[PDB]
């Protein structure tokens, strides 16, 4: 176990030659930063780089670049030994060339336009054999180095001259190239790639030690998520990954066949895979083989459907084959294929969040040149509802109305081919602005399951409630330990209740941002939804997502919806009878307690609610919630106004103290108020001030070039005449008749246990 | 308030003070209280709006 071992990993870095390590495995080697350190793989071939340090970085391992890690024929859970060499000096001579299937394409001088740039101010430690990247330009062109005059080892000095004379070469045989993917090119998936690589790695890369083991592996692994997600890329990147004998399989194409060639083409596939062991069989497209019984009328494709079944209950034979499947929705498959030693594993891809798409933006924003009025994050943020081929399509569409416009560089490439028209073009913001407006989304149907960003700051006071929300919540997903010692089974479920509009979403939401856990929300339009059309088994495929992300909190809004909708409580003769509520109580009953999804109901009329949601074992805790009091509304008011430009004369604390009475709406409602009345200010003062001045001018630009307004003291002076208070006197009186049904107690507040001697 | 406080003032330093008394008089000689900004501050949380909003719209 001696320290210059070192296992490959991936690399955050996205240097071409930069490795790291972390502090006290250095510290024990006895390493430092500005060291320029020496590797060995395997077939005698080195790699020069210059490491640093880490705290991500994991003690045992070294993290590398995919460039370093495919010019070694080194894989990741390989062995690396590690030689330092103060020896390294400067070159000669760099005479590198380039490859021809990657300048198929791309013309002119390669010289200044990439390789000047390229090792420039870096200090790249170089090493006759091996071959980088340089992207830029709307292209990745890679270059081998081919003859360096001095010792292989050697510091790329800015006095060492570069020659780039000789003709395209083609590639050895042996080495790799950018035709295949591996696991920088997906973005937004890290969990579920974390757990693909648990699954799959540890079998397929030591099958003889897996074998010694004898715990028999998982076989068939099935994919399934919204279209477009990229479950083909991930396989094909994880196929590229462990090296194994990846074979496809298309579902059309077998679908195309005549009947006994689809058979003959399956027969084939199993045993031209079991001759490669280990492999992996990729079938795309599931649901076009083997869909439900129903629905496959005839005979051949039932038979097809039985030879599948078949050939994976055969698949029984410690084999090393491991098959994988995606399909776009889990319930379209024939359910035979779901039993144990079948596709049995199953792993949800969905719809990638902000940071993913960040993500996928800078993936797909690598070779295009970009201009510096964009920003990356804002565009993540404003595309809502966005799978990943939607935002490739978009950097498609904003680098053809880039080239569009420039119609005076379709002038300037007429017939002929310049690699620095290319070079000198890059893309603006209103681009991006633009093809924001013809994008059409394919996942606004689609539920969000995702960590909330409110946190506790936005909510003005509610400190005893703030402290009960994370007793009930936090405490057994922290301390379990606590609930085994003492012996008490953790609550489940809680209902808020109180006037509209008074921040219960923003509980909701806080507590999930509290707790890291995802958030779920069902509003009333769906409950009525499934109500009106009498499908209410849509309940049961919801909880079944709130299983397959816990820790998670669903949140039920409005919860009294179809009991306000049946008659009030009053018409219909019936009471308290629902069919979506009863198939709401059949699966909280029907859950266990150590998933920790917790329930959060929210209601505006807490006497029409049905009473047996409120019994033990469901949702047992009544949290009233009041109007805000002085110091809630400050908080309010401070927490609208974060986005707009306040001037530093206005006085909330001022503001607070004549709106007794008023909820959070009405506070949001006369804060945009005002801004509605600054914004008119500002444009009928821009129309006037440019128009209206003069149409000739007299001097050359306009002397002011000064946007005047901002939001300030009589804009909220006269937004105040127009607000008016939501909830009336009486309503309030009758939450606190409520709240007073559920009293504490009487004449027990003096107990006290007898002592005596 | 005002006058629960000015009394129960005075009986405390009228009486409880002493019975025999060290000086020949009563040393202070003085009303302590008036109206002051404490007892509206501890009136205000007694007060209440008697006519409602149904009421104004009728
Ligand atoms: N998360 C992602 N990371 C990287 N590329 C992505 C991602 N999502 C989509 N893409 C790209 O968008 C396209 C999606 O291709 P696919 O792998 O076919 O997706 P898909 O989920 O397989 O769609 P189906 O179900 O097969 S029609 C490819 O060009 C991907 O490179
Ligand atoms: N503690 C709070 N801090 C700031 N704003 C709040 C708070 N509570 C409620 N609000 C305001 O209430 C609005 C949302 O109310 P909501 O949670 O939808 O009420 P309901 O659940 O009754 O519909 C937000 O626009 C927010 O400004
Ligand atoms: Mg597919």
């Amino acid at each position: 176990n001696r320290p210059n071992r070192l296992i490959v990993d991936e690399a955050i870095n996205e240097d071409n030659s930069v490795v790291s390590l972390s502090q006290p495995k250095m510290d024990e080697l006895q390493l430092f930063r500005g060291d320029t350190v020496l590797l060995k793989g395997k077939k005698r071939r080195e790699a020069v780089c210059i490491v640093l340090s880490d705290d991500t970085c994991s003690d045992e391992k070294i993290r590398m670049n995919r460039v370093v890690r495919n010019n070694l024929r080194v894989r990741l859970g390989d062995v690396i030994s590690i030689q330092p060499c103060p020896d390294v000096k400067y070159g000669k001579r760099i005479h590198v060339l380039p490859i021809d299937d990657t300048v198929e394409g791309i013309t002119g001088n390669l010289f200044e336009v990439y390789l000047k740039p390229y090792f420039l101010e870096a200090y790249r430690p170089i090493r006759k054999g091996d071959i980088f990247l340089v992207r830029g330009g709307m292209r990745a062109v890679e270059f081998k180095v081919v003859e360096t005059d001095p010792s292989p080892y050697c510091i790329v000095a800015p006095d060492t001259v570069i020659h780039c004379e000789g003709e395209p070469i083609k590639r050895e045989d042996e080495e790799e190239s950018l035709n295949e993917v591996g696991y920088d090119d997906i973005g937004g998936c890290r969990k579920q790639l974390a757990q693909i690589k648990e699954m799959v790695e540890l079998p397929l890369r030591h099958p003889a030690l897996f074998k010694a083991i004898g715990v028999k592996p998982p076989r068939g692994i099935l994919l399934y998520g919204p279209p477009g997600t990229g479950k083909t890329l991930i396989a094909r990147a994880v196929a590229n990954e462990t090296g194994a004998f990846f074979f496809l399989i298309n579902g059309p194409e077998i679908m195309s066949k005549l009947a006994g060639e689809s058979e003959s083409n399956l027969r084939k596939a199993f045993e031209e895979a079991e001759k490669n062991a280990p492999a992996i069989i990729f079938i795309d497209e599931l649901d076009a083989i083997a869909p439900k019984r129903e629905k496959t009328h005839g005979e051949v494709e039932r038979r097809i459907v039985s030879q599948l079944l078949t050939l994976m209950d055969g698949l029984k034979q410690r084999a090393h084959v491991i098959v994988m499947a995606a399909t776009n929705r889990p319930n379209s498959i024939d359910p035979a294929l779901r039993r144990f030693g079948r596709f049995d594993r199953e792993v949800d891809i969905g719809i990638p969040d902000a940071t993913g798409r960040l993500e996928i933006l800078q993936i797909h924003t690598k070779n295009m040149k970009l201009a510096d009025d964009v920003d990356l994050e804002q565009v993540a943020n404003e595309t809502h509802g966005h799978v990943g081929a939607d935002l490739a399509a978009l950097c498609s569409e904003a680098a053809l109305q880039a080239i569009r416009k420039k119609m005076d560089l379709i002038d300037l490439e007429d017939e002929t081919i310049d690699a620095e028209v290319m070079n000198s073009l890059a893309v603006t913001m209103d681009d991006f602005r633009w093809a924001l407006s013809q994008s059409n989304p394919s996942a606004l149907r689609e539920t969000v399951v995702e960590v909330p960003q409110v946190t506790w700051e936005d909510i003005g006071g509610l400190e005893d409630v703030k402290r009960e929300l994370q007793e009930l919540v936090q405490y057994p997903v922290e301390h379990p330990d606590k609930f085994l010692k003492f012996g008490m089974t953790p609550s489940k479920g809680v209902l808020f209740y109180g006037p509209p509009g008074c921040g219960k979403t923003l509980l909701a939401k806080a507590i999930a941002n509290e707790c890291q856990a995802n958030f779920i929300s069902i509003k009333g339009p769906e409950l009525l939804t499934m109500w009106f059309g009498e499908s209410e088994a849509n309940v049961r495929e919801i909880f079944d997502k709130a299983r397959q992300a816990a820790p998670c909190v669903l949140f039920f809004d409005e919860l009294d919806s179809i009991a306000k909708a049946r008659g009030g409580n009053i018409g219909d003769g019936g009471g308290a009878a629902d069919r979506v509520i009863n198939q709401i109580l059949t699966e909280m009953d029907g859950m266990s307690t150590k998933k920790n999804v917790f329930i959060i109901g929210a209601t505006n009329r807490p006497d029409i609610i049905d009473p047996a949601i409120l019994r033990p074992g469901r949702l047992d805790q009544l949290i009233y919630i009041p109007l805000p009091d002085e110091k809630s509304r400050v908080a309010i008011l401070k927490a609208n106004l974060r986005k707009s430009p306040v001037a530093k004369d206005v006085d909330l604390e001022f503001l607070a103290k004549m709106t007794n009475g008023f909820s959070g709406a009405d506070l949001t409602e006369i804060c945009q108020r005002a801004c509605k009345l600054a914004i008119r200010e500002s444009i009928e003062s821009e129309i006037r001030r440019e128009r209206e001045r003069q149409t000739n001018p007299s001097a050359m630009e306009v002397e002011e070039d000064d946007p005047v307004p901002e939001i300030r003291r009589d804009h909220f002076e006269e937004a105040m005449r127009f607000a008016r208070r939501s909830v009336s006197d009486n309503d309030i009186r009758k939450y606190e008749m409520f709240a007073q049904t559920l009293q504490q107690s009487r004449g027990f507040g003096s107990f006290r246990f007898p002592s005596g001697n």
